[PDB]
């Protein structure tokens, strides 16, 4: 069969496909959730401009992983993507949380592809997800609970100014 | 009659010259507002900044509508203009409400004149609306919109404090 | 009432508003001064942009007028603005001719409105139009005179030859 | 048939062939009155160089025409091209007076083809002429009717005189 | 319901919304035509990135569609998006030609949504597509047009060959 | 008649006016040339190149042709242009057997005007000749003569891949 393939099990090939999946589910989903503040009853332009960024972030990664799966010797499968979870994502609160739920959920996928490639001997894997997606989701997670921290703070018994004053002066505007 | 007349109806001269006079009695609102916002008992500078650069930019419109006129070989017609509806203008709530409802009445002028054009077969009027209007006027009220969202949500139950928030850290100041 | 206003008397205020009208009006009969010009069967570049200039001119004494009339704690009150004079302005000469008339008429505004600051004891707004207003006026009306003496010396029994010169070798044109 | 073509009638197909051949057939006409006006027994450089200019715009109008034929996947076709009108153009307003009609034939040729596009459900021809054509020739006829206007004011007793001037002053001399 | 929104039907904003799915869809099978082109058994560099191109210009119509759903003050709704029609898109020309069946899809939604908005009178619409869309899509289509000719013309008795030649010495490349 | 015309033939002035219609009437066949290189299911750009270049030159030399006409107070006259003599232009090998063709009677007309202005004895006719047309043209023959070797050398048993090499390699394009 393939001419460069060596030491890449079929269960890592099928699994790194899987991942790609997730990514852009991911990235779909943060270009959901750009859009929806965007609109101008929602109207928090740091927001926006937070979850397009993640967008092209998990766009990245899984364009990292299409790379590897080819510089390996596996064939790249892509399926259907499921649209996102929600098509109104409510406060940036609530949108925050919903991010830091899927970032575990990539985070998981991450670890078990990891524990994978452990298992099957398969030490360019492993240390490609070191080098490239461990030390960037953690990043990420705790980006976001900082924020969601500060997010919190703000709430108070003036939701509405809170949200504002969050967007103005944590998030990036323009 | 004319030299240079081609394709222009007497409806389109005519209401060419009536947009005229709304986009002017739009300028003369907006310099109003923007000096109420200047008084020392209102005091909000973005405020009065953005309604200013609103009447240069209403007065601009006019400009091109009487430049089309003249390349066109029709005359340009001048009638008396009507002062503001209004000679105080309430909150930046207020004011920015005002400022839709003009701005909805000015885009739905262009889209009437639009719909002549299009009836008279005068590509050359479509054109030039869509080119230099019809876009310039849907991001306009977008962001009229996206103003409006974020005044709103900082009135709570301490609408100075958001009225002086919105102009520091949303308008133009510096 | 005012928290600043000092000095400023109410017949001040009053004339001060009605002299805004009076430049705001000015400006208007030179924006259709130079759409006149503009005219494909009238043609004249450099008289088209003089009367611009004017247009401009005419706007920025109305707004440093507003302005002062919130420095000093007065209230900014709109009216409607006519019309001007004439639809169309026959020659340039013709239309120079009203715009001295046109300009003696600002100026006598402007010194009436210095008596009344006179009598009134106000020597803010005396000074304020001596600073802004009254040398600009004199020396407007003074290169307005030059430009009359030319055009007449022009005329001849060659109209259109002297009119053509006059706009190509005195007005800037591109 | 064409690989490419797509929602491209037979009748705009043959229409741009013979648009094309309109604006050859004006920039050959330009060709002769450059050349007329460069004859050492008419010597009106400024002229010259004015009808020059003309005939590289309208080379460049049927050029950009068959380029857009061939993304469209129509098949450009030649025709023989009539000479001129006149081998001689008599004075500067003679020349000028032609060349408005000229242009107003070109136009008149975009509206119809226009109306075609429309009739046709031809969106692309029909932002492609509103685009490249519509306001490029309203704009050219606006600069022939102030150059008549002129050339006429000057004729008065003294045409030798006037036609001088004009080619002086106002036309480009280098 | 909206504060900005004017003269946008629910026919309009729906059919925007599937276009942008039809576009995504695009981007997607382009990003699966770019890493086939990148796999070690087919290794033709200048074709993996002609449609990694075309996966990024897909996604950026997209993108604009949404940010216009915003602007005219419609509600972006994402579907699921379905796997490209393809898992293997053997020989350059194979690929080229899924392509042109692919972009004519686009050009004919797009054409068909274009005769909506006329419909439905809506010039912004209409306007947007002409200025973004139509002549993009065309200027494509002629650029894949050329190239299936050039690689039609490589064939010859010697697949292999012409294959390599095309990709080295048309498209960009490392 | 002419203040300017001295040793200037009838029999000259008007053969310079035939070779203004042959170069116009080459300057069209290169047009028509390079917009069949420039179809779709033609689409080779270095050829199209080559022949526009050749039409703009050809162009050139009419006008130099028609100014000399002027300078020697000659009267330029313009005739209908003929249409080229194909509306399709075969292989790239066919069009450069037409071009070299076509540039054999062009250089033909030049050395009978050179005689033409020998036995007339007109020594600024003879010198404009060699000076700005004998020699290009002779080097434009060589090139043409070089270019079919080349073509000719890569048809082999392979025409369209000796097409594409010679269009990419020595043709400019990109
Ligand atoms: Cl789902
Ligand atoms: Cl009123
Ligand atoms: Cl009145
Ligand atoms: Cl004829
Ligand atoms: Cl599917
Ligand atoms: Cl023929």
């Amino acid at each position: 069969s393939s001419q460069i393939r060596q030491n890449y099990s079929t269960e890592v090939e099928a699994a790194v496909n899987r991942l790609v999946n997730l990514y852009l589910r991911a990235s779909y989903t943060y270009l959901s959730l750009g859009f929806y503040f965007d609109r101008d009853d929602v109207a928090l332009e740091g927001v926006c401009h937070f979850f397009f960024e993640l967008a092209f972030e998990k766009f990245e990664g899984a364009f990292r992983l299409l790379k590897m799966q080819n510089q390996r010797g596996g064939r790249a499968l892509f399926q259907d993507l499921q649209k996102p979870s929600q098509d109104e994502w409510g406060t940036t609160l609530d949108a925050m949380k919903a991010a830091i739920v899927l970032e575990k959920s990539l985070n998981q996928a991450l670890l078990d592809l990891h524990a994978l490639g452990s298992a099957q001997a398969d030490p360019h894997l492993c240390d490609f997800l070191e080098s490239h997606f461990l030390d960037e989701e953690v990043k990420l997670i705790k980006k976001m609970g900082d924020h969601l921290t500060n997010i919190q703070r703000l709430v108070g018994s003036q939701a509405g100014l809170g949200e504002y004053l969050f967007e103005r002066l944590t998030l990036k505007h323009d």
